[PDB]
């Protein structure tokens, strides 16, 4: 098993994965903030204050009541200043011809500002081929959704294996997974795990939580994605630091 | 087998399904236009000219370069005038807590103008529960994606059966399917089938085509969804009429 810093140098590493792994090692963070807010001002204030604590800020641009491309410009300024990637959690899941347009165009122009996006594998590999036609020229990366945190998820068994094959066959663009665990044995791929809180529980709409120690330490994932565990806390900076320290020590203890 | 007009009166019919089935029978159309354009002016000119020929206009609001809520007000005026449903093909596919916000809020406010949306079933039934908490109060309907037209689709076998169960267990909100065929034996549910052209072929990104006669007549679906077969034609009105007559006759001939 290699450190994040050594994985950043692997022969087959994608440039976006390398950039991420280098700043994870530099900053001692494997925390992705899920910035699940409706106000641009709150998004930017969280990005600025928590930027030093995170390797990545995950957006849902389509829930931002006051989205503009200028808001995204300000988010990029903060991402460059504090050194984190921007991940738009759009979950592309249509035919290749459609997702190419959804990624490049419309009002969001996601590819213009998102380092990373993700896709469901259920439509077959055309979803990746469509995205990669926009994303490769724009030097972007993609994550494939191999496992899901929600109750009744059908992303199990052969489905998860199909996601890993699709990633490993599109390594020029696919840099890793949304998963609950290590699903690829190839260290070039990132594993990002949502459904994370320090305490046991869930929500009223099928979300299930596991701890940073469980998903990084026992299940072998790389990065925790945390929304409400941070966003609903009074002091979001201290909450981010709690999650960062938990995920980082779980990673170190797996390394030995 | 019942006519569209008789299905509109079934005891367990959803009001949105009933409205659709009545206008299908009245207008002799089971064609859904896939309005896959980037200009509001082209969207509205297609909606006005093709409105009489269609039961439904399917949008991808996120590929419109000049989206505003006032464009959607103008589309509703045309939908009311010509009598067709608006279906936003958003393919919700996240945890319930997230999709509720993606459906109601952000820039698009999809639930405010879309009669129908659709969802992938891969996250489990929380995706439907989250949507239905916005959609039920707003008297909307939802389609579940049981089968997909694209090469390598994983929406087969047990996955398709899971989509049908999830629909039949959420009948207060789910009114049917995106599918390639009849997948439910319950006549209250609508089957809408994309991947339709008169000629054999596909696209360069995994789209596969079947004819209206195949999907309505042999495979037992209700509605054809047609994009490029109409949109790329010179005379989009005549193309819509050719698809409408094909789908309608295939429906009549299965009815006997
Ligand atoms: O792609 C994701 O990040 C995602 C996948 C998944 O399996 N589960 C999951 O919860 N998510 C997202 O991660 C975040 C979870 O947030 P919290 O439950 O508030 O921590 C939400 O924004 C979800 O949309
Ligand atoms: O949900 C859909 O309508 C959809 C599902 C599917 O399995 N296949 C599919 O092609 N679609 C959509 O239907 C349209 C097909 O357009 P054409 O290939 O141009 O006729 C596109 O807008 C797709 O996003």
């Amino acid at each position: 098993e290699l450190s994040f810093g050594a994985r950043a140098e692997l022969p087959r590493i994608h440039p976006v994965a390398s950039k991420l792994l280098r700043l994870m090692q530099k900053k001692e963070t494997n925390l992705c903030l899920s910035a699940d807010v409706s106000l641009a001002r709150e998004l930017l204030q969280l990005a600025d204050a928590l930027g030093p604590s995170i390797c990545m800020l995950k957006t849902h641009v389509d829930i931002l009541n006051d989205f503009t491309l200028d808001v995204m410009k300000e988010l990029i300024t903060l991402a460059k200043c504090h050194e984190f990637l921007i991940f738009e959690d759009r979950k592309f899941a249509d035919i290749g011809n459609t997702v190419k347009k959804q990624y490049e165009g419309g009002i969001f122009k996601i590819a213009s500002w998102a380092d990373l996006v993700n896709a469901h594998v259920v439509p077959g590999s055309g979803v990746v081929k469509g995205l990669q036609e926009v994303g490769l020229p724009l030097h972007r990366g993609c994550l494939l959704i191999a496992e899901m945190s929600s109750t009744g998820s059908l992303a199990t068994g052969d489905y998860t294996r199909a996601a890993v094959r699709m990633a490993e066959e599109h390594s020029e663009f696919v840099v890793g997974f949304i998963s609950g665990s290590r699903v690829s044995m190839k260290p070039e791929f990132l594993h990002l795990t949502p459904g994370v809180q320090l305490e046991a529980g869930g929500d009223n709409l099928g979300q299930q939580y596991n701890s940073p120690q469980e998903v990084i330490g026992k299940r072998g994932s790389d990065i925790i994605i945390v929304g409400r565990g941070i966003i609903s806390a009074a002091d979001r900076l201290e909450a981010a630091e709690m999650y960062r320290k938990a995920a980082w020590e779980a990673y170190l203890s797996r390394l030995g």
